[PDB]
DNA sequence: ATTATGACGCT
DNA sequence: AGCGTCATA
């Protein structure tokens, strides 16, 4: 296998957060603006950055005072605060919408809020099927990049250069120089095209999508050309791609695993990674993970799209950094309260709506002087959708873990309350 | 003082 | 059952 067996697509709903408070706000629209959270502290913190505020060197992770210092006409929007902690329902929603629409035309699976895995292989068949010696114009086609085109002999312009290598992919499947799998991505990019719009359309909202064979390869192609593009790569192009691509890009990569690959092999890009035997990866990173990057480094993943729609786990927390670390039994009653108020609320909805109720409640928190994000975790049965029931039992989950008081030690910094174990209703 | 959620793999 | 990794709004 060439790894060409599937057409896979990822969406990705550009700077989710900004568009759904822009559609809300028009004042907003088509200006650089970012999502904020807790205004208090240095203006707020950013999580979501529009293009143009962007292009100002505004990035997430932000304060908003320093945002504002890059960009002094950045407009704000303020992230819902209920119960004392951020609130996302806004947010939620809107991404339902979205998933929704996308539902109509194929399979898929729920990577994000603002990002879903698309398996297109029987779309691309039926349509295949459907129009049957049909050419594909190019405006079926009108925000398509072929990665790695256009080749050889208006490119100054990014639109020129996007047409001509469009042509030069179209005038390949028309000559039939190029592969039946090569066929198979442009019918899912039509697809993708197709239900990029109705997205549009339906809810105002823009996105990115990537066209691959697989669900990495589609997740790279996706933030080839953003925002508001599409990126089919083929089978045929991963070796050009590879060549330059920094391993830390790939899916999974970017992390511990990534730079031990880096370090170990000595090696930069991704490509490289071909030279080495799948015995000598799986000897230096194990067994799975040396398997995986022996396929991967030759642009084939074998790691299919889940049909799940839906979130796996329902979960709120609050972080209660530095000072504000909580000290009294009282205090942390009272968050865990919050907490199990507002997840109680959300596991009614879902009930309602999905008709499936969670069975277990892990309780994590989190302690003064600890790098890690979660110092402790632990669970109980989950038998009554009650706040107070909920936040009690936590509390007596958790309550060995003080150290000597009624003050508590060591303060905690963090609270985390989720609902698992989903069981159809 | 990146904040709040997620899905997984390992053991 | 509990911990660590990876990821993004």
């Amino acid at each position: 296998a060439t790894g060409q067996d599937r057409v896979v697509a990822l969406v990705d709903m550009d700077c989710f957060f900004v568009q759904v408070e822009q559609r809300q706000n028009p004042h907003l629209r088509n200006k650089p603006c970012a999502v904020v959270q807790y205004k208090s502290w240095k203006g707020g913190g950013i999580i979501a950055v529009s293009y143009e505020a962007r292009a100002f060197g505004v990035t997430r992770s932000m304060w908003a005072d320093d945002a504002k210092k890059l960009c002094p006409d950045l407009l704000l929007a303020q992230v819902r605060e209920s119960r004392g902690k951020a609130n996302l329902t806004k947010y939620r929603e809107a991404s339902v919408e979205v998933m929704e629409i996308m539902s109509r035309f194929a399979v898929i699976e729920r990577a994000s809020i603002d990002e879903a895995y698309v398996d297109l292989t029987s779309a691309v068949q039926e349509r295949l099927q459907k129009l049957q010696g049909q050419p594909i114009s190019a405006d079926l086609l009108p925000s398509t990049y072929i990665e790695g085109l256009p080749q050889g002999p208006e490119t100054v312009q990014k639109e020129g250069m996007r047409k001509q290598g469009l042509f030069q992919w179209l005038d390949s499947l028309q000559i039939d120089n190029l592969t039946s799998p090569d066929l198979q991505l442009t019918v899912g990019a039509v697809i993708v095209e197709e239900m990029r719009a109705a997205i549009e359309r339906e809810t105002g909202f823009q996105c990115s999508a990537g066209i691959s064979h697989n669900k990495v390869l589609a997740k790279l192609a996706c933030g080839l050309n953003k925002p508001n593009r599409q990126t089919l790569v083929s089978h045929g192009s991963v070796p050009q791609l590879f060549s330059q691509m920094p391993i830390r890009k790939i899916r999974s990569l970017g992390g511990k695993l990534g730079a031990s690959v880096i370090e170990i092999l000595g090696i930069e890009y991704m490509g490289e990674l071909t030279q080495f035997t799948e015995s000598q990866l799986q000897s230096h990173f194990g067994e799975k993970n040396g398997s995986w990057l022996y396929a991967m480094c030759r642009g084939i993943e074998h790691d299919p799209v889940k049909p799940r729609q839906l979130p796996k786990t329902i979960g709120c927390s609050k972080n209660f950094p530095g000072k504000t670390a909580l000290a009294t039994r009282e205090q942390v009653q009272w968050w865990l309260l919050q907490l199990a108020q507002e997840l109680e609320e959300r596991l009614t909805k879902d009930r309602n709506d999905n008709d499936r109720v969670a069975t277990q409640l892990v309780v994590s928190i989190r302690v003064q002087g600890d790098k890690r994000l979660s110092s402790l975790r632990r669970c109980c049965a989950l038998t009554r959708y009650d706040a107070h029931k909920m936040s009690h039992d936590a509390f007596t989950v958790i309550k060995n873990c003080n150290t000597s008081g009624t003050e508590w030690s060591p303060p905690l910094t963090m609270l985390f309350l989720c609902a698992t174990k989903f069981s159809a209703s």
